[PDB]
């Protein structure tokens, strides 16, 4: 499909069959010793075969691994090209899964199985395209050679020895494939165990154990290398194995030619021929072995890895799928049934509407699920039963990109990149310019800040933006929801870690942008989402209240008195 | 250390050895054959010569790769070994490394670093003890016997042969180093992005930016890749230029030898017999070469990942630092000055003084400096100036294991382990038992939470906890600091996601066990806690007030402002 690519291939290609001439260079050995030994020297062409075979023997030998070399080097690009192709998809599709997955993941076994994956497929595709072609060319010329000067007898005998090589490699490959498979998940546990311990290093200082999570990486560790000395213990096995086959039949080889004559054919040089050629036929056969169990490991891990990726995606478009169209940001919940995992149902039946424009509230004690109400709205998951309306059009007949893209949200724990705060801020569009940025720095409030800063907009903020304040976190979170500008607005309990003048400020900021924008805020204090149009109460996963601040207060209900439990903090503290 | 290893180590030496046997045992079988020359044949004396030529040649052969790999199955669990302790002393030093580091850290690059170095390390080990002692051992074996055999010239010839090939070899990798580096800082780079775009992935979702994402690691994978074909495009140069060499030298052996005379020099079965040790040369030679460069870039690769490991430890105890004793714990503050970086100052001479346990809350606008207060009170950095005293005893002299272990913390951002509830609760104390484990959850308000669960404390909360609520989370936090039952306790905004229930449920089942404990609460919400004994308000690091709900009410101060602004009704 790539004409330079299939150039690069045939060049190596044309590399690799220069092996066949490698292989040619030694019968110039044997012609030349025939010579030497048929005229016994007293003749001419003695200084003349001395010459010719030092030459022929030493280029060769320099041609065989400059042939090789330059196949590496030429064939090297094409090699990257396809490692990075690999990974770019990877990466794609691993972009793609499920939020469950990445929910319940854990960094080492799949960033192991990633790695492992793609250097399988590297390796496989190398020795696939440098090893069974020329191995076969190989086998197919000694088949015939052994033909016109073994007889048939000899090559039987080959043909059976590899047919039991072949057999006892199968038996033994797949005796190794569960060691093999038990050091490669113990790895992978291990590995896991540890990037969770660094994840929780804060943790770890903080209660002071890092003598137990050292001890657990030990004993996961401990784990592996038993099963990396049995795996390797089997090779080595497999190898003597192999060996004693290859060496049997070279002896049985060698006898033959030296028991047909003391002289033989040709006194020297049939000797010297025998030698080279099995020379020739056992460095690469004793690499053939292990070139199949390479075979096989590559394609379990091949199967292993792509069983990880495209493998379970929730949620996916539906065919023909149109793209959704918000002219009026309105939401619906219809008889929404929906829990995280069917051992235990998070919503019963939620129905709500919100208007078009409308400011809406979403309050309840923990555990209520309006994190779920938030992540259903966003199509992170499929509701069991009911749906979800938004501009009358349900959310999972439209494409999941334009549902996304009309929507946007400050969470409650949100997460920066490592980079500046200017990126993070920008992040919010593509493209965004410094008008746009600065504009939303005065929204969220932290112009000033930024501008007390020395380093400014390029502040670094570090992994996860740990470097800033929570108060800051949160201001560049809203900053960038704000760039991002979407018809639908959802804060997540956003005026959590903010100072009194940055939650007025932000308060406002909210009332300000609710002219054509719906709002959705999720709070637990109650005094913040006090002006809200509407309040919907949570309890276990039901709508409770509905209604304005004074219709809600005036029930006597779950608001009212949540209400007059909050506001017993200013009454008498 | 007692025999553990050393019979196998001396067992592994002694199959090195019998590979030297084996290497000289194929020239007696091939004088043998010069034998075979010498006698002019025969009926049955020829036969001998036949059978010792197939007997000696297979079983060589056969034994040479049998030893081969019977050195490998003893020595496996010794590399191994090596192996894991290596990667144990990493794991421990990398969590000795100080605060300033992991929050400054970046994951894909020091990860693919570790990864690096403990593959390297095993690679070396092995082509170490296995190549560098056989390679000197047969050379000088080459060198004495040939020596003995042909005079100087040759051995003079093959000296200068691995003289040039060491300084062309050191020219070629001084050269190939930068490429190498180049490469190896791209790799770290591009997996460092694949890894804060996949720990960012709610991110990426929330704003559609899968595509750009995409682009970014792909820009870096070509980039990593040019400069991966750059690399190997120099390692094949290498590699035929020390097998040109080799060759070359082997071809120039062989030329002298044969010029001597058509069928020997000194002695007829020589020139056979220098063949078999030019080829018994060049095998150990093939491997040499790329010993060498292995050995330069793993000590290289090695260096740099312990110059990362052995990054000086802002935090460290002092020499014979006394253990804390906490009979009064109250937490003093001494004109502390500190910054996290020199550009910008945070405390500018804070002091305060908490007592032994009373209630006291930490308040005030952004950058005053709270958060500041909780990790130097944990001894996560040293203040540049004043000091920090715990029951009148200054936090820098103490070791820092009694220190963390006189406090607990529910920080703002709390991170669980990717395990069961009880589990992350049981992490509070070093083996918790299941009735602490219950006590802290009914402490905590998750006892009867967790009872609704279908796996209960089995439940799984996925990485840092994420597969939990808000509130439950905090509780679970809470649920920790509970079980490790400190006698000062820091909630850095804890009660923040819990609903007022809750939270009051909680502090009081707090307040009727709080005797002889500290508690120290940093909230922005000064209603939450008016109640408290004592409240500072910081202000540009420095403390402007202290005192009673009602009494910095009464002053009508910084505390009375901000409370002020909280109360303004918003309702219609
Ligand atoms: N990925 C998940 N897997 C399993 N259960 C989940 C997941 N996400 C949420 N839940 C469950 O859904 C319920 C709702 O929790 P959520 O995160 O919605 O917090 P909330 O109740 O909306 O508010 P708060 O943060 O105050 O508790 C909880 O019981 C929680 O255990
Ligand atoms: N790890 C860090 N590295 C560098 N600078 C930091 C770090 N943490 C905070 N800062 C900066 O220094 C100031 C120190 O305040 P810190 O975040 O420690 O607590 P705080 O000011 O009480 O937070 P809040 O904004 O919740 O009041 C912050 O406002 C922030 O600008």
């Amino acid at each position: 499909d790539n004409a330079v690519l299939r150039r690069r291939v045939v060049g190596a290609i044309l590399m690799v069959l220069l092996g066949k001439a490698t292989t040619l260079a030694l019968p110039f050995a044997y012609k030349k010793a025939v010579d030497a030994m048929t005229l016994g020297g007293g003749a001419q062409p003695a200084l003349t075969v001395a010459l010719a075979f030092v030459l022929a023997y030493a280029l060769g030998r320099f041609s065989g691994v400059l042939f090789d070399n330059l196949r590496n080097i030429v064939f090297e690009r094409v090699g990257q090209d396809a490692t990075r192709h690999l990974a770019e998809n990877v990466f794609a599709r691993l972009h793609k899964l499920s939020l469950r997955f990445h929910l319940a993941r854990r960094t080492g076994e799949v960033t192991k199985v990633i790695e492992r994956g793609t250097k399988s497929i590297d390796t496989m595709l190398y020795f696939l395209l440098f090893n069974i072609a020329p191995t076969v060319i190989e086998l197919t010329a000694v088949i015939v050679i052994f033909w016109l000067n073994f007889g048939l007898g000899l090559v039987t005998a080959t043909i059976l020895a590899v047919i039991a090589y072949v057999w006892t490699t199968r038996t033994i490959t797949e005796w190794r494939t569960h060691l093999r498979e038990k050091m490669n998940r113990l790895d992978g546990q291990a590995l896991a165990r540890a990037v969770d311990s660094l994840l929780n290093y804060e943790t770890v200082k903080y209660f002071g154990a890092e003598s137990r999570e050292e001890a657990r990486y030990a004993s996961a560790a401990r784990a592996y290398a038993d099963a990396a000395v049995k795996s390797e213990n089997s090779l080595g096995l497999l190898n003597i194995a192999q060996a004693l086959i290859v060496n049997l039949l070279m002896a049985g080889a060698m006898a033959w030619t030296v028991y047909g004559w003391s002289q033989g054919k040709l006194t020297v040089g049939d000797l010297v021929f025998v030698n080279t050629y099995l020379t020739q036929l056992f460095r690469p056969l004793d690499m053939l072995g292990m070139v199949y169990r390479t075979i096989r490991q590559g394609l379990i891990d091949m199967a292993e890895m792509f069983r990880l990726i495209d493998t379970h995606i929730e949620v996916a478009d539906v065919p023909n799928a149109p793209a959704l169209v918000v002219n009026r940001p309105s939401v619906t919940f219809d008889n929404v049934v929906f829990g995280y995992d069917r051992d235990r149902e998070i919503l019963h039946g939620l129905s709500f509407e919100v208007a078009a424009g409308s400011r809406v509230a979403i309050v309840g004690p923990s555990g209520a699920g309006k994190s779920t109400i938030a992540r259903l709205l966003f199509r992170f998951y499929d509701p069991w039963e009911g749906r979800i309306l938004i501009d009358g059009q349900d959310i999972a007949h439209v494409t999941q990109t334009s549902l996304r893209a009309a929507l946007g949200i400050v969470p409650q724990d949100s997460v920066l990149f490592n980079d500046t705060i200017g990126y993070n801020i920008a992040y919010g569009r593509d493209g965004a310019s410094r008008a746009e940025v600065d504009a939303a720095a005065k929204g969220a409030a932290i112009a000033d800040f930024i501008a007390r800063l020395p380093q400014g907009y390029d502040t670094e903020v570090g992994e996860r933006g740990l470097k800033l304040s929570g108060g800051e976190k949160q201001r560049v979170a809203i900053a960038r929801t704000l760039v991002k500008n979407p018809p639908i607005l959802l804060f997540d309990e956003a005026t959590c870690a903010l100072d009194t003048r940055t939650e007025q400020d932000i308060l406002s900021t909210m009332r300000a942008v609710a002219s054509h924008r719906t709002t959705i805020s999720i709070a637990h204090r109650l005094s913040t989402i006090a002006d809200s149009d509407t309040i919907l109460v949570l309890d276990q996963g039901r709508l409770a209240e509905q209604g304005s601040h004074l219709d809600l207060l005036r029930r006597d209900g779950l608001y009212a008195e949540m209400w007059a439990r909050q506001a017993a903090e200013s009454a008498e503290v």
